[PDB]
């Protein structure tokens, strides 16, 4: 199965998801010099205020927080999107080290990590359906730098003891997921893909230029978890990250000048 490793990682995943070699791949090297202001792009609303979060889970590649999104709770919509997007989950991409783990780039710099708020286009009814869409999802992208507290972040680090391995779950209400926003929504934005298999070529990227600040301790804590399951020999979960894919023919907007 596909993974991190060096016998089941990015370069490999061509082979089960040939999409992985595809024209719209994710993540991407943000070129900021290139990157245009894009005037036609509206004010970018995301409205989070009624979230109702469920679960935390280790998936073996990261952990999810997951929202019930029966109803329009959690809702993305404007900047470069058409109608409402709702949030179904969260999760990270992270690394060994600091000076790598996120998965889209600035001018070639990697951040220590990068948090995706994954949204689905509530025309299509259902997460399953929206990704058979050129525009099915949304994922808001946010870089993690080191340096202070996340305050919003820390319930997340205290739970993660208790989903340490694959399969592991754990009860995660009342999360409120304003906690991770930096204070700008200035963005860029393109069109591209899921970073992890199966690859599908279905997401509105939204990637936030202001990071936020999280402590040593708390991606520490990130590296603490494991990809392998219980009673198994230990595999840290670091470096889950896909690298930067071509741009091909595609250009990014900004929503700044
Ligand atoms: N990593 S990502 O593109 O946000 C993603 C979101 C949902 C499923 C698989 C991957
Ligand atoms: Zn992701």
């Amino acid at each position: 199965h596909w993974g991190y490793g060096k016998h089941n990682g990015p370069e490999h995943w061509h082979k089960d998801f040939p999409i992985a070699k595809g024209e719209r791949q994710s993540p991407v090297d943000i070129d900021t010099h290139t990157a245009k202001y894009d005037p036609s792009l509206k004010p970018l609303s995301v409205s989070y205020d009624q979230a109702t979060s469920l679960r935390i889970l280790n998936n073996g590649h990261a952990f999810n927080v997951e929202f019930d999104d029966s109803q329009d709770k959690a809702v993305l919509k404007g900047g470069p999107l058409d109608g409402t997007y709702r949030l179904i989950q969260f999760h990270f991409h992270w690394g060994s080290l600091d000076g790598q783990g996120s998965e889209h780039t600035v001018d070639k710099k990697k951040y220590a990590a990068e948090l995706h708020l994954v949204h689905w286009n509530t025309k299509y009814g259902d997460f399953g359906k929206a990704v058979q869409q050129p525009d099915g999802l949304a994922v808001l992208g946010i870089f993690l730098k080191v340096g202070s507290a996340k305050p919003g972040l820390q319930k997340v680090v205290d739970v993660l003891d208790s989903i340490k391995t694959k399969g592991k779950s754990a009860d995660f209400t009342n999360f409120d997921p304003r906690g991770l926003l930096p204070e700008s929504l200035d963005y860029w934005t393109y069109p591209g893909s899921l970073t992890t298999p199966p690859l599908l070529e279905c997401v509105t990227w939204i990637v936030l230029k202001e990071p936020i600040s999280v402590s040593s301790e708390q991606v520490l804590k990130f590296r603490k978890l494991n990809f392998n399951g219980e009673g198994e020999p230990e595999e840290l979960m670091v470096d889950n990250w896909r690298p930067a894919q071509p741009l091909k023919n595609r250009q990014i907007k900004a929503s700044f000048k």
